[PDB]
């Protein structure tokens, strides 16, 4: 299972905002809470390290299950979003 498009879309847009904040910031890290239309409130955290860019999504238990079912699609779109380094995608509970 793929995520609902409107959720993928908002998520991708959010992750990319955080990537930009984290580039130009001392902590090399950025985070934001996002409402996904059906998946609810989600936290996006990114950490910009030298051999990799780490992205962690934190969500409710059921939203999580949807993310994990869609982990392959999600990794792959996030990677194409940031071709400069390998992306490492992880999930967390709210």
């Amino acid at each position: 299972r793929p995520l609902p498009l409107a959720d993928l879309a908002r998520l991708l847009d959010a992750v990319q905002g955080r990537i930009q904040v984290a580039s130009a910031a001392e902590s090399h890290a950025a985070r934001l809470q996002v409402r996904l239309p059906q998946l609810g409130a989600v936290e996006v955290q990114v950490l910009h390290g030298h051999g990799q860019l780490q992205i962690e999504i934190s969500a409710s238990p059921g939203s999580l299950a949807l993310l994990q079912q869609a982990r392959g699609e999600l990794l792959e779109r996030l990677q194409r979003l940031h071709p400069e380094q390998p992306v490492q995608l992880t999930f967390n509970q709210q």
